[PDB]
């Protein structure tokens, strides 16, 4: 650790996130501190290391000394959240928001092949570069609610891949209308803003959903509304792949493997995007 300048805090994952530099080597890196080590996580973050994938930040090294723990990333420049509060007057054009969108579908499939879920999806951890890239961070072994699956907030213990999918999707209708699809401020509240915009599920769109821990009867009973008002900019091609990421019922819900081949992607490019740094 001695061998890292700290340059500037850039973030807050299980810990606090800096732009370091190797003051041996020269690298520029993304230094994560971790919040207080377990054996097991230990083990379960050794594995992490051989997760490689071009959309998947890279672990370069983990360093276990002495009693916490710094995961040590290639450092992208942006993240997403900055670039679209940047892009906030004209939008991201929609080419690059495919191409953003297939990226990091490729990465999730890739993660989800090997059974690893993230389970906290959101533009603050996703990065970006100036070739195009978009890019995975800080998958979990204030606190944003906006993206959370409704399988979690009715709390299934059990969730799968499909929460991933979930967060992706609302994170797509975002850089499509530039507003935050479900800004809830409590678990009540973003379910019943899922809700009301989705509809209150029911056995028939959900099976099983009656009998989750934090289901209630009594939750109010909204009609569903038209795609068509949720995300207006997006072609038919993109409401049709959204509708299949924001299933209800996880079973139910698209893979990423499944997406990749939505003819939403027929024409995918991979654009670069105009970042000031
Ligand atoms: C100073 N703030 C006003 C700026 C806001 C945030 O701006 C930036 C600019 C550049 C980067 N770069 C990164 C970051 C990561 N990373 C690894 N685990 C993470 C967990 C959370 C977030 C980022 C995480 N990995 C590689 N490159 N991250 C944020």
């Amino acid at each position: 650790m001695e061998n890292f300048q700290k340059v500037e805090k850039i973030g807050e994952g299980y810990g606090v996130v800096y732009k370091a530099r190797n003051k041996l080597t020269g690298e520029v890196v993304a230094l994560k501190k971790i919040r207080l080590v377990p054996s097991t996580a230990i083990r379960e973050i050794s594995l992490l290391k051989e997760l490689n994938h071009p959309n998947i930040v890279k672990l370069l090294d983990v360093i276990h000394t002495e009693n916490k723990l710094y995961l040590v990333f290639e450092f992208l420049h942006q993240d997403l959240k900055k670039f679209m509060d940047a892009s906030a007057l004209t939008g991201i054009p929609l080419p690059l928001i495919k191409s953003y969108l297939f990226q990091l579908l490729q990465g999730l499939a890739f993660c989800h092949s090997h059974r690893v879920l993230h389970r906290d999806l959101k533009p603050q951890n996703l990065l970006i570069n100036t070739e195009g890239a978009i890019k995975l961070a800080d998958f979990g072994l204030v606190v944003t609610l906006w993206y959370r699956a409704p399988e979690i907030l009715l709390g299934c213990k059990y969730y799968s891949t499909a929460v991933d999918i979930w967060s992706l999707g609302c994170i797509f209708a975002e850089m499509v209308t530039r507003r935050a699809l479900f800004p809830g401020d409590s678990e009540i509240d973003q379910l019943f803003r899922i809700f009301r915009t989705l509809g209150t599920p029911d056995e028939v769109v959900w099976p099983g959903v009656t009998s989750m821990p934090d289901y209630k009867p009594s939750f109010p009973k909204w009609a569903r509304q038209d795609f068509s008002k949720v995300v207006p900019p997006l072609d038919e091609d993109g409401r049709s792949l959204l509708s299949q990421m924001l299933h209800y019922d996880p079973n139910k819900r698209i893979s990423a493997k499944a997406a990749l081949a939505h003819p939403f992607f027929q024409d995918v490019t991979k654009p670069v995007p105009h970042l000031r740094l």
